[PDB]
């Protein structure tokens, strides 16, 4: 009907100030299946009934008109002090610059592209909302068999400034005329080309070439993890097991990222505003689907050709080798081509990841950065492969991968507290940065225990091996510092990189006070496989980086690296939920860009 | 921009009625880019160039006005007689019922919401019309910075019956109205869900479900078909390539459907309209890629499964016979799922083409029981597989299907003529109706030729078996009616069937005046196909039904069968092309229902 279209419309950071048509028509038929029979009964007290409910219906209508005139009338005057700030700044640079370049004008026309974005969400706010006040007003009318709906509706709402003022529609004119003059030296066409604005959100859908494609990669995908299970059991190994558990994880990631952005455009989580991407165009679930898809039949295709053994020239070690070359290549590709824009996003974003303290750090910045620390697995895998076919490797006999052990040197320690060591360092600049010690200091001693932890693991496994006494103390040392680097991550997931356990639970309880995820019980099965999930990881850390005997010291690290990834891919719904949370209370919708 | 829009919600079938926006805006870009420069000129001559170009673009759009309020009120008449044909109708058959059902009653119900079609129908075309002209005029106006454009068009196009009338809305509301009442008791949402009219044609999109669904089997289906090749490779076989050649043509020919069905969607062949299903929903190419990319997943697993052997308990023989048992049992479903509509209009028609003389020849029905004429390698191998498994098949020792070869005893030559015998008396059911011997009889002495060649083939093969002297003069007799049943069916392809060569080539050389398919060496190709195509596929009918040395008597069967498959493909595009064209030449968009 309706009440859906108000759900793939609306813009999701102002909800509470549209329409309550949800609400209004649980009222309505609440008050119908409740009203009971005049027929057996008299008749003062139904017609009294009936009157009530029209007096409180009224007051009702008051309340939310009101309401949105005030909203309207307050965003309206925001737009406006906007936009003659914009225009006195276009001013001047225009000035000066004649008086007297490129970052400049390109930051420029950014920024009246989002004035006009904005501009463009209030108008359909307007729009979206008379409407819906018109079916909610005009469905009464019908069901209480009264005139005086329109009536008033002609009285009070066909004259309120909610719908009753164009100034917006001509600051879109004035806007389209600015920008096509000063920006862009007439051509009406390469102006409009990005300022207008396609359905955003949950409204758009896929090109259907990209959903044949998905369906495509996850046939022969399908396919082929058959195949590997039915080559596996019927046609040692760890040196191709610990090579291909880095793809493995990275299939895995870019899937559970896949379904991560679904669950976002469905929930009504704004992630395109908080990553900063730009609203127009983004990716959607299925591209990242057909990415997570396309690398997996590129994994299963080179763990088969390992198996078995189709050309007998190219010895077996190529297989994994080419496999990564390839997934760097695709990520490096400076042609202009699969997935351009979005591949050099994510390398401008991981270059600024990577040299942590020196750039402002973002919000992108700092899920990604915290988002690797998921796929230290990954690093580690790597680090072996390369320590492998440097120093190991047979590189002969076509048997080498099937034939870098004791890492205890002080190489494998430092390869896993890497991503730590990022996380930490960005949030010491997000100190240097805010002058407010938290959080961004009880932050910083949240990443600062993985390193006295894997210290500890390190140097217990040292002194185990020697065989010195001290290693009881050094174990209990250990001991506690995973207590802590548990317990400290826990809480800290739990109370601050969600929300949860808020002053405000109220009816949610143990929750915050809105939440956006539908179910509730969606929250409490996440708050516990995070507690169980968040524990055994950084047992899966210290075992990793010690001298464990082999076997079961590399099985608990193959398992519990997937089911750690799930771990993040959990904690990244509620993360970007609670900070769209707290953007939904700020009544903010525009990347406020920043003109130069 | 809206030279696509206005390809997309047009109404086929009502093509030349519709603006010539196209025309319009090539007749104006070529006038700009052909006026020649006035400042290396005079004024008086550009200026007159400016005047007569103005005068013939306002006598090209008095053509087009008049050309469009003409048509529009034709159909308004016709809708309006009819309209009141039905209401009287409708009428009668009230105080009839009511003064003294089932099956009328459905009628009547298919009959008004055709009606109601038609309405809509016509209203867009209204709607359409004007939006055009409205943009082809402004974009003059703008061309030419000329300001009696605007002028003229409140002065003619605002005032013509081409818009200015509301007669079609009323109708519309009276219709609804009409509905709900009589044959509804009420209750106008029951009527509105099947009245109402989604986007058709070109316009409808797929769920996007059914799209993942086409790229899933597909998937799955490539992967299947490259283990098919490598385990044929690496790991005798007649009898079990003579049981799934039935199911590869059947799988070539539900996807050779799907591409018909797609070339008829974009082309604006309405296949809808002429094969009377309902316009509103109906299977689009998707569906049909789906089905057959499901059906391929059986067939290349049951063959897999004949290939390996899985199961040691299930013997071979139960592979293809399993996969036969499924495919039928999955068209014969009888609960309300899986396409139960679409399989059960199906069975509906392939029971009213089965039983052929007695039922009133449609189109539906002497489009399969002549498309059926390319499955006779299906009828046959199912026939032999019969054969198989009640009288050769050994039953035990697990190979019974890799160990009926003299069939001449007079069964395939029977079942090979089967679909030439529905065909012909089809025909001469088609004529015993009309009552008019062409083309309706010289069509049954087409088909009346494949008898007289099989039998002919069969008995020369009888005779140089036995070693008699007359072979010879029946080999003679057969290679006669081969000549004949070959060009007599070329030459009916392409002078009815299609309708090439014909009296009015002109500009289209070798074709009829109006072509829809939009490159013009489409034809020429296909022409020349058919030609090969037609040749060789009576040799493979003469082969499969002789005594032909079985090395090449059966490959030849094998090799063109999928390649004439191809050639029913090619010619289904041309044949429903041909028949859209004799509609688009009567201005008919909607199946005309009898009411009872």
């Amino acid at each position: 009907k309706f009440a859906e279209h108000l759900s793939a419309h609306i813009t999701p950071e102002w909800r509470k100030q549209y329409i309550q048509y949800e609400a209004f028509k649980d009222m309505l038929y609440s008050a119908q299946d409740q009203a009971p029979s005049v027929e057996v009964t008299d008749e003062d007290t139904v017609k009294r009934y009936f009157a009530k409910f029209e007096e409180k219906f009224f007051q009702t209508c008051e309340k939310e008109l009101a309401k949105i005139n005030t909203f309207y009338s307050e965003k309206l005057a925001e737009a406006q002090r906007r936009f003659a700030t914009l225009q006195n700044e276009l001013q001047s640079s225009l000035d000066a610059q004649k008086e007297s370049q490129h970052r400049n004008i390109k930051d420029l026309k950014l920024a009246f592209s989002e004035f006009y974005l904005s501009l463009i969400l209030l108008q359909n706010y307007q729009n979206l909302n008379f409407t819906g006040f018109r079916k909610i007003l005009k469905k009464h009318d019908k069901i209480l068999e009264t005139s005086r709906g329109a009536d008033w509706r002609v009285a009070h709402v066909e004259v309120a400034p909610f719908y009753t003022c164009k100034k917006i529609n001509q600051l879109i004119s004035e806007t389209e005329a600015v920008v096509t003059n000063e920006l862009e030296d007439g051509d009406r066409q390469k102006a409009m080309k990005r300022l207008r604005v396609p359905p955003l959100g949950a409204a758009q859908p896929a090109p259907a070439w990209t959903t044949f494609r998905v369906g495509l990669f996850c046939g022969i995908f399908i396919v082929l993890n058959i195949t590997l299970v039915l080559a596996a059991v019927f046609k040692s190994i760890w040196p191709l097991i610990r090579i291909y558990r880095g793809g493995f994880l990275l299939i895995e990631f870019l899937f559970l990222l896949g379904i991560n952005t679904y669950g976002w455009r469905q929930a009504g989580v704004n992630h395109v505003l908080i990553f900063e991407l730009n609203p127009r165009s983004n990716l959607s679930h299925q591209h990242l689907f057909e990415i997570a898809g396309f690398l997996g039949i590129l994994w299963c295709l080179s763990l088969l050709a390992c198996f078995f053994a189709p050309i007998s020239v190219i010895p077996t070690y190529v297989y994994p080798l080419a496999l990564y070359g390839f997934m760097v290549f695709f990520l490096i590709n400076p042609t202009k081509t699969f997935y351009y824009k979005s591949r050099f996003w994510l390398l401008k974003l991981l270059f600024r990841v990577f040299t942590a303290p020196f750039h402002k750090v973002g919000f992108a910045d700092f899920w990604l950065a915290d988002q690797l620390n998921s796929l230290s697995v990954i690093l580690m895998d790597l680090e072996y492969m390369i320590c492998f076919y440097s120093l190991e490797l047979k590189w002969d006999e076509s048997k080498g991968l099937l034939p870098c052990h004791k890492y205890t040197y002080g190489v494998r320690a430092i390869v896993q507290c890497i991503p730590a060591w990022l996380r930490f360092i960005q949030c010491l600049r997000r100190y240097r940065d805010t002058k407010r010690a938290f959080p961004h200091l009880v932050n910083a001693g949240k990443y600062s225990t993985t390193f006295f932890m894997v210290t500890f693991a390190a140097l217990y496994s040292t002194h185990k091996e020697r065989g010195h006494s001290d290693t009881m103390v050094f174990f209990y040392l250990w001991i506690v510092f995973y207590i802590i680097s548990s317990c400290y991550t826990l809480i800290w997931d739990l109370k601050m990189d969600w929300g949860l356990f808020d002053k405000n639970a109220g009816e949610n309880t143990f929750l915050r006070e809105e939440i956006v995820y539908p179910q509730k019980a969606y929250y409490y099965c996440a708050i516990i496989e995070d507690v169980i999930l968040r524990f055994a990881w950084t047992i899966q850390i210290s075992i990793t980086s010690t001298t464990l005997l082999p076997h079961s010291g590399d099985i608990i690290a193959t398992v519990f690296a997937p089911l750690e990834v799930f771990r993040r891919f959990v904690w990244n719904f509620f993360r970007l939920e609670n900070e769209h949370l707290n953007n939904c209370a700020e009544f903010r919708a525009v990347r406020d860009i920043s003109v130069a």
